[PDB]
C-alpha cells in the first residue's frame, strides 16, 4: 500500500537510493 | 532497451541509487 520499489500492481517501486 | 527506472514494457524501471 506504500514504499518505495516494492510491488506488483499499484504503483511503487523503486527508484533512487 | 535497457537502464534504470525508465520504460514500460521490457523490464527496467527504476529501483536502486
Amino acid at each position: 500500500i506504500a514504499s518505495a520499489s516494492c510491488t506488483t500492481x499499484i504503483c511503487t517501486c523503486s527508484c533512487s537510493s
